[PDB]
RNA sequence: AAAAAA
RNA sequence: AAAAAA
RNA sequence: AAAAAA
């Protein structure tokens, strides 16, 4: 077979390839440790290669409330210790400053020349919050995250304090939720595996995670939402995309999507957690497959109009998008005839039809006029 | 299969992966520190992470008298236990001052900073006013309590003292209900098993637990109850739901189901105690079924007419219930056709029909108009 | 999250 | 060796 | 990477 060198690279076995030992400290007064991490935080502090040991100090207190026994057995742990990550406990107890558990001068300068509102639990959610869209670049993301805030205030379910919706500390917390991969790792984890007994805190993250899914990997839903067509015989080939000159990109694409499922449950947080074969899933790699994919989901999703795709993808993407169109009022005509309506009763079924459509098109021209609009302020 | 990677995240193995420990103070004199808790509740006092121990001892003084063995054996903690929670307990007796049974020196100056007219089955049967509609804000909310006391005094049931029923406590009760999961989960627990033997106290819980069952999840009783239609023969799909855009929405809508039913006898209390799956309905996943279904159920659940949805909803929503309303017209005149009405009699039930559907129409314009009056006076 | 419920 | 690829 | 989501 001369065609499997195309595949060559894509998939190998797993083993661990790096080592990342993070010292875990075990301290008796974990809370005051906590409370200077936050404050070292709103500072604007840049642990470096620490910030692993200090994230995780914060996110064990607020987990287990001190257990490092349970903290190191739990799945998270576990789960990381196969990619090569190393937990050791070293027991800097007596603490008074977070100089005095770093090993990285300029860190140890910057705490040198050093009371807070928020605990542990608040630091996390409010991290959290920068999930969602984390991958779409700082402006959206804090966009987000002022708008989840707003949300959360109206719940009445929490209130951050006001010093960190200011941009200067969001962008700290950008900093750290683009470049950790430890923090990213830990919110999602127990987001997505807390089953009840939330806390305020907890029911911030759970959201936040449920939010993030697929953030960032929106060619893996046009596609498997639109063109691969899954049936109760087998998966249907959408016509658009059923030319000889985009099948290849979907078998390309039916293969990244293969290698991403190695991960399993976190395969939906694949961008924003970095992992092994997602580069497989760039959208320039598939250029008809994602702007035909992307064009005929903006049929259907009439939110959808307010992605933006590059220009050689905009006109392949509004040509798909009118196709489908046209092919799904073909479609809901001819569906009427195949059911029991006798007249009366499907007369009353097309006109609810035509006034849908009417309602969705005003929908989607009201979406693409503020990409437009948007495009246009970012100029 | 290509589509499994879109449920990855969804469904988990249920495990530990918090641990919450809980002070259980054992005292000789219960009622006292009861009486304790509740004026320091009076007083506005945020009791935060030892919030859980003073709210169970108010539980298991109204529960159980003060035995302690019987609550630790209870159904409700073997539930606690299995998502991390531990109940330790701690013989802290001779307790005069609850400042003597906090491990938080903002509590301790707050409380140091300091009789009542209730116990504690009042206290608790008041914070359970609070739980239908506690997922749709502080205002309402709080209109709900208000209603729900008026009844309680027709009813000759109870008497809340005068100074519970100001907006200023019943925000401090408000706010404890939010971000107290325990106080929650105790509350339905008891008010969702209790067979007999109920005293004021706890038919006023009983009746407030069944008012908040499906509090905050409409998409799962429009949805069941009007698009997706049980009957002998299986599960039929109602037409205005029938069009492939949706068909989409309604396998997405059985996959969420399919996770908050996990949660057995709690899966109605979902958004109350923010469980695990509960994410997987909101509105915004589901923007043509939510708007339809709700549509169609408008159109026979007069009071239904008064649920606000946002603007994009709304367009949807109407065409929804206007076609529903001439869809069922056509059925129940076709419906007489098929019954051994004679003549004279189907006329009977035809004038019948015909005083219901008025009746109906009127009422629903009535709601809607309420409905517009509403937003115009929060505007 | 948004309506009704002695 | 020659192009594209957040 | 680009949209919506109490």
């Amino acid at each position: 077979d001369y065609h499997k060198i195309l595949t060559a690279g894509l998939s190998v076995q797993q083993g661990i390839v790096r080592q990342r030992v993070i010292p875990v400290y075990q301290v008796n007064n974990l809370e005051e440790i906590c409370q200077l991490i936050i404050q070292a935080f709103e500072a604007g502090v840049d642990f470096q290669e620490s910030a692993d040991s200090f994230l995780l100090m914060l996110c064990l207190h607020h987990a287990y409330q001190g257990d490092y026994k349970l903290f190191l057995e739990s799945g998270a742990v576990k789960y990381l210790e196969g990619h090569g990550f190393r937990f050791e406990v070293k027991k800097r107890d007596g603490v008074k400053r977070l100089e005095e558990l770093l090993p990285g001068k300029n860190i140890k300068r910057t705490l040198a020349a050093m009371t807070t509102e928020a605990n542990a639990g608040q630091f996390l959610s409010f991290a959290s919050l920068f999930l969602p869209k984390l991958v779409v670049g700082e402006k959206a993301c804090l966009e987000k995250v002022q708008r989840q805030i707003q949300v959360h205030a109206e719940q009445g379910l929490i209130q951050y304090p006001t010093a960190w919706q200011s941009v200067g500390h969001m962008m700290v917390i950008f900093r750290l939720m683009r470049t950790n991969f430890l923090i990213k790792f830990l919110l999602i984890h127990q987001g997505m595996h807390m089953v009840a007994g939330h806390d305020a805190n907890d029911a911030v993250i759970s959201n936040s995670v449920a939010q993030a899914r697929f953030s960032g990997l929106l060619i893996v839903k046009t596609v498997l939402d639109h063109i691969l067509q899954k049936t109760e015989r087998g998966v249907r080939l959408h016509p658009l995309a059923r030319t000889a000159k985009v099948k290849n990109e979907v078998n390309s694409f039916k293969a990244a999507l293969s290698s991403l499922a190695k991960h399993g449950e976190y395969a939906p947080f694949a961008r924003l957690l970095n992992l092994s074969g997602v580069n497989n899933l760039e959208h320039g790699l598939f250029p008809q497959l994602s702007a035909i994919a992307l064009g005929v989901a903006t049929a259907h999703g009439s939110t959808l109009a307010g992605v933006n795709v590059g220009e050689q993808y905009q006109q392949l993407r509004e040509a798909a998008t009118e196709a489908e169109k046209q092919l799904q009022q073909y479609a809901e005509s001819r569906e009427l005839d195949h059911l029991g309506l006798d007249d009366q009763e499907k007369k009353i079924l097309m006109n609810f039809h035509q006034k849908k459509n009417e309602i969705s098109f005003q929908q989607t021209n009201a979406m693409v006029t503020l990409r437009k609009e948007r495009l246009a302020k970012l100029t």
